[PDB]
């Protein structure tokens, strides 16, 4: 069950972008906080499209399943608004936003050690999810959010959190899944019901490719039919320019799901690049 937040206590401000069948807004929540102090808290508001109310169950289940776990690398859910007839999630506002946009804007000021640290953090989150046998199912750089920048003065590294997967690929139209190649693994293009913990290992590889490519999108030049051929011919992504993690990427993006390494093994390999 989700906490109910009064429409009166929520103000919607700027549009930040779109998810699958969703609109994303920054907003403010008036709330009673610690010691009874009133706060006006920045929040991230996800609104399900009114034309896609058919997906409301999966929209809310995506956030609900992750809200029953607590972890430093997982975005906090605050509740739902209900907001009349609207379907709205209220979650933590992460100051610097999506990692994919951040990587692009700061491509020249981000070295391999920065990318390694963020990769280790993501793998930590995914290992926590694996230990809890919780499938995410939509790991990608768009869904990783940067809480804090590197601060060389105090030696603080960047710090990320993983947001919820949104509507599940087990219910999305096939065309959307094909557009999501190569984050959606080949067995899920074959059948979305093959969604498995092994799915997230494959998607983690694709996300690491994003992190190493300064925010490029793999296979973006390929339309959906060519993305299908990419899997039919069993291709692998090119090594990123920052090729230090190329081997780890391809080992995660194993066409055999049962052979993808555990996130424990992934974390050990990330720690071994030294
Ligand atoms: O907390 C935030 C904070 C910001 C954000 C956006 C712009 C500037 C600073 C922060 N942007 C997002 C998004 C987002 C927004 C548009 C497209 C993809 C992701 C998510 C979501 F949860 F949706 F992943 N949270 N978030």
């Amino acid at each position: 069950v989700f906490h109910k937040i009064r429409n009166e206590d929520l103000i919607f401000n700027e549009s930040l972008g779109q998810g699958t069948f969703t609109k994303i807004f920054k907003g403010v929540r008036r709330e009673v906080g610690d010691y009874g102090q009133l706060h006006e808290t920045e929040v991230l508001l996800k609104v399900l499209d009114k034309a896609h109310r058919n997906y409301s169950e999966s929209f809310f289940e995506a956030a609900s399943m992750m809200s029953k776990l607590s972890h430093k690398h997982l975005v906090l859910n605050y509740g739902v608004c209900f907001c009349g007839d609207e379907n709205i999630l209220v979650q933590e506002f992460v100051k610097f936003g999506s990692l994919d946009t951040y990587l692009k804007k700061n491509k020249n000021c981000i070295n391999i050690l920065w990318k390694l640290e963020v990769a280790k953090q993501l793998a930590a989150a995914m290992h926590f999810l694996e230990e809890n046998t919780l499938i995410h199912g939509n790991v990608c750089a768009k869904n990783i959010l940067l809480i804090r920048e590197e601060d060389r003065k105090t030696g603080n590294p960047p710090f990320i959190k993983l947001s919820d997967p949104g509507i599940s690929i087990t219910v999305l139209p096939k065309d959307i899944l094909q557009e999501r190649i190569p984050w959606v693994p080949p067995e899920c293009i074959e059948n979305p019901k093959n969604l498995n913990l092994a799915t997230d290992k494959w998607s983690f590889g694709t996300t690491l490719w994003e992190i190493c490519s300064g925010g490029d999108k793999p296979l973006s030049a390929l339309d959906s039919q060519r993305k299908l051929q990419f899997y039919e011919d069993r291709h692998q992504l090119p090594a990123p320019k920052a090729a230090e993690l190329a081997n780890l990427i391809n080992n995660c993006m194993d066409y055999e799901p049962d052979h993808r390494p555990s996130f424990r093994a992934i974390i050990r390999d990330l720690n071994s690049l030294f």
